[PDB]
């Protein structure tokens, strides 16, 4: 109370014009038909978690995470994938507030670690660069 | 021939002194019995990946990955997430070949891209940097 986290769920197609607004601010813009259809996918998967902070029934940040078997020990681990607060609700400790649900939620779900990748143009330690190429 | 590139399959159940083997190249050493239980998780997993590089029978190299959905658009990709080549075959393009191999697979899949994390201690760019936290 008042700002809550909880995960998406089917109510929040509703919402889409909220959930569209933070993408938005994510730097990729959409519509609500093809977000939709995306956030329908990525929900009914087992292994995807899209985490909202709710503040008075309005949608204003989003973690999106996935849980990921380690290749190199018997584990678990949490990537954050997308996480965005609301242009209008910047600087008030929301960002801090969600990344620590993230985090409890995460090891909630036995996760030994999050990790999450930013670009470059509380207790996280950096020793990997990220390499991408396009095919 | 007689340099291929396959997926991981139960025969390779018989063959987890070679893979140990890879795995304490990665870093990551580990007991045949305990190896055994983790690629059985893995390789039950729907996303999951494991490709072998293999020289006149013998496993050589090791490419881990997972096949991923992008939260931001409706397309998918794949990361890399453990790569190795046997310490007794390198500087002889075998990495090369592997990597090579990893992102033609993963083009087959439709992935629009592939991406890895590496440490600090070919048309890949480095745009974002890899920040952990332990749970």
């Amino acid at each position: 109370m008042s700002i809550i986290t909880r995960l998406f769920n089917n109510s929040d197609f509703e919402k889409l014009n909220q959930l569209c607004k933070l993408y938005d601010d994510l730097g990729y813009p959409t519509n609500e038909n093809d977000l939709k259809k995306r956030l329908k996918k990525i929900t009914n998967h087992d292994d995807y978690f899209l985490l909202l902070l709710i503040k008075e029934n309005k949608i204003i940040g989003l973690s999106g995470m996935c849980k990921m078997m380690f290749y190199e020990k018997n584990a678990e681990y949490m990537r954050i994938l997308a996480f965005v607060i609301h242009s209008e609700f910047r600087k008030k400790g929301y960002g801090k507030r969600l990344l620590a649900d993230s985090e409890e939620f995460s090891k909630r779900l036995n996760c030994k670690a999050i990790t999450l990748n930013s670009g470059n143009r509380n207790g996280y330690v950096s020793n990997t660069s990220g390499f991408t190429k396009q095919l």
